[PDB]
């Protein structure tokens, strides 16, 4: 459920 497109920079748990 976590996604980070770019990284470390953009974080999204959902
Ligand atoms: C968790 O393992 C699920 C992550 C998939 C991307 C989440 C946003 C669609």
């Amino acid at each position: 459920p976590c996604k980070n497109w770019f990284x470390k920079t953009f974080t999204s748990c959902k």
